[PDB]
């Protein structure tokens, strides 16, 4: 039994990958994720020009998960493009490139230049509509008219299949509306649910202080805190977008957690906080553990249970 | 060393109370909360007519918290009004009455009838703008125009100080807008943050099934999952509504959690999931544990640290 699968005209050894932003900012990082046993990797969300991001401390982890307001620190689109065009070994695994421009115009500018490299090399675009940590720039996908504009302009400028990194929603009417926007765009072939649960606040009792410096301590939550929210969103979009793929992200620490994402509808499963904390060795453990649950249940393939979560009556 | 507070023209032995919906639906529940060591109590959110609610199982709890889609089961407004009017012993502690009509008109109908009782007895209204579990009713506080309508109509019909039960937000722009809305209404004297993180999905790996029957398993999350979300919303409104009180709710299991809430700006501190799981004995524990933290830190009263969370730099 092997976990290999085919999606988006690519082959994957297993459904596991890093979550964007974790272990993927530098050439070193990307070579490390390439050398891991993950089935694919995704680059750090990038902007046209390099960014240092927010002041430190900007990430902190706890038994139940993490908080971050990194502020989109990255090496600049030129670097990530060059990685995709010249440095990545596509014979090892597929690559996704995350773009996170701060305006529609900035995203269009990047996608116009990524297009030829996607045609030549097969690198996959993940368009980030859900950064909750840049001051004065609220999450795009929480403004449905802004989300539609971004997806119109990118689709026209890019002209090739791509995916979108979605924020979590918490209301059935939101799920309905967000999915109907996505469904207006046939080039959106995958939807990654979810980005961090925005603007939580961790406080240290002893010091009486917030734990990250930017935004008065406010930052996106990841980890054990967000698994039920992540599952809800994966299933919501999997139910509402029957002609698109859903990639699960949020709260994955174990094979058992990945099993639930896949039951909810996930095709790929992305690992953020747990990867940041454990390191790339987590991928061999996740694979071993998912295989073991599958064996105990008699499943031979992922397709046998993907999206097959049961409801009561 | 002292847990006493005085606000809204009432005196409280301590800041703890039940979160609406937990241990407060029947006369029995209400007498039990009255006999406990809580500083106050709040009744089940009510509608004009009695309601059975959703099918069972509709609540489930786990180590990291709870999921519920109760469906607003309640004995009806006439019962909670009579409770406030004839049955509650106000010499024991103050009473809040939660109202959660399904339209502005239902709300107005109720508050017109509550007013003379609030005047005579000193019962305090908590208006629920955040139920996430009645199908086809996306929560009022997520539609800022609807929210404004509700508050205008209720202010005009009720004409007395009241408070509001708010959903969590996850976007700084939403904090800004919601608080600005609330700031329009001078009769809104307190803001309870937060209701359950809406429409999460708990899935049992062994049975491959969702764990609650209603809404295909989608329900509101409470407990450990939500503490940093709750602290963020408490602080966001504390900072934005300097002329109002903020009551904290979400993730309180310990005196330490309560301390964090209070640091974040909370006046009263409500206990939902942990109270449902542990029972009303929790209140003596939370009091002892909060007093222990205060003593270690040299704090003699709540106002010495309320709202004094430190930020970095
Ligand atoms: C340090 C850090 C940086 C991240 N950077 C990005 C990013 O650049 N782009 C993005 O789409 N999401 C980013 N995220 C969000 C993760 O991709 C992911 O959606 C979120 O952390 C939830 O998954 P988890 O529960 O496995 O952490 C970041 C998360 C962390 C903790
Ligand atoms: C079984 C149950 C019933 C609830 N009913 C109500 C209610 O009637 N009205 C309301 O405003 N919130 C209701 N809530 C939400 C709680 O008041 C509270 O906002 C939420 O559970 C988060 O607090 P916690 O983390 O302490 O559970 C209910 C929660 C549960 C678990
Ligand atoms: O602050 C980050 O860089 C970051 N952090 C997140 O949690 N999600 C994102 O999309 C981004 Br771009
Ligand atoms: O389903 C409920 O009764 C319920 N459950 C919640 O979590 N919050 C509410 O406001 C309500 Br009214």
């Amino acid at each position: 039994m092997c976990l290999k699968l085919n999606l988006l005209d690519h082959v994957f050894a297993n459904p596991f990958m890093n979550a964007a932003g974790v272990l993927c900012s530098t050439e070193e990082d990307l070579r490390c994720m390439t050398a891991s046993s993950s089935g694919a990797l995704v680059s750090k969300s990038c902007t046209s020009a390099p960014r240092d991001g927010n002041p430190e401390p900007r990430y902190m982890a706890f038994p139940l998960g993490s908080i971050n307001s990194m502020g989109l620190p990255n090496l600049g689109f030129d670097f990530y493009l060059k990685y995709a065009s010249d440095l990545h070994d596509y014979s090892k695994k597929p690559l996704f490139l995350s773009i996170s421009g701060l305006s529609v115009e900035e995203n269009v500018a990047m996608v116009r230049r990524l297009a030829p490299v996607a045609q030549e090399k097969g690198v996959l675009l993940e368009l980030n509509l859900s950064c909750p940590n840049v001051p004065g720039k609220p999450q795009v996908a929480y403004d449905f008219e802004a989300m539609r504009t971004y997806l119109q302009q990118v689709s026209l400028a890019y002209g090739l299949p791509f995916g979108v990194k979605m924020p979590p929603y918490f209301d059935i009417a939101h799920f309905d509306t967000a999915a109907a926007v996505l469904n207006e765009f046939p080039l959106v072939k995958f939807v990654t649910c979810v980005n961090s649960v925005g603007n939580g606040l961790v406080i240290d009792a002893e010091s009486e202080s917030v734990v990250i410096k930017p935004k008065q301590g406010f930052g996106g939550l990841g980890g054990k805190y967000i698994l039920p929210t992540a599952l809800a969103n994966v299933n919501a979009f999997y139910r509402r977008c029957p002609d698109k793929l859903v990639f699960g992200c949020g709260g994955v620490y174990s094979g058992e957690d990945a099993f639930l994402h896949i039951l909810a509808g996930a095709s790929m499963v992305q690992v953020g906080t747990a990867l940041q904390e454990e390191g790339p060795g987590i991928f061999t453990r996740l694979e071993d553990e998912l295989l073991e649950i599958m064996a105990r249940k008699g499943y031979r393939t992922l397709e046998e249970f993907r999206g097959r979560v049961k409801t009561i009556e």
